[PDB]
């Protein structure tokens, strides 16, 4: 799995293990090892939500399954929470993408995971 | 609806209203409420279109419904005509991504649509 | 076609030619002709691929057909090994998205390929 987050929070308002957390409740979360879990976080971004630039957060998360209506639902609330409590984001100033990736259509290491 | 920018242009050249801009023209544009809108723009960017390094950009429009044929014709016609006349980047020179983002596939609020 | 690359790697590290034969490498890879071919590489980027913060890739190509089960298998290989050589980034750190766009989801020049 893999998790981008783009916002408009400054890098120093970035908790040092943010990242650590990241991948080890998305490893929890998605039932998959945190070995194949990658985060991404972005911050200092020039973006608006709404017209307002007060804190936002646009991101995604990609899975090969792992994806649908009621796992979308609970990745939301343990992800607006974690941006909430870490970021200081209101959750009503986040998008997540989730995109149910085909396994012919993520590489690693030089193959494929079909 | 998401409008996310990726442009080699400076910071500098990116003008003071350019983000309100977006924001109520995709409005406009999409019929959503401007609250819905969301705008990203990155720019400085390590990037290069057919090898040429002259001013580029790359983007992305999701949107849940609001995108198909003609309206992404319309869209644009819209974008490309703000990325040039505002970031003064030939429109031969951008590409845009449209995705229809299922409902169940985004999050905002705790929860999803 | 549309190639990303987002690393940990410092800008420095990303030789000045990268984006250049990105280009030319795709362009044969693709079967399509360098004028087509858009490349981004953002690089100083506060990531993890599986907890570990040592150099890694989250990358994307995305075009309109010459996208499949086959061909992504040998664009991995090939990309890989650029990564591998050009920025010093060991290929089990490395993710590629695979996009195959319908053309009237893709713009350029005021409307799109459809």
């Amino acid at each position: 799995p893999m998790f981008i987050v783009n916002t408009n929070v400054p890098r120093a308002s970035v908790p040092d293990g943010f990242l650590s957390e990241l991948t080890q409740q998305l490893a929890q979360a998605t039932g998959k090892p945190p070995q194949y879990i990658a985060v991404h976080v972005v911050p200092d971004q020039l973006m608006a939500f709404g017209g307002s630039s007060e804190p936002c957060a646009l991101c995604s998360l990609h899975s090969i399954g792992k994806i649908g209506g009621a796992q979308n639902r609970s990745y939301s609330k343990l992800l607006c929470g974690l941006l909430a409590e870490r970021l200081r984001i209101s959750p009503d100033r986040v998008y997540i993408n989730y995109y149910d990736m085909n396994a012919a259509n993520v590489a690693w290491n030089n193959s494929t995971f079909a």
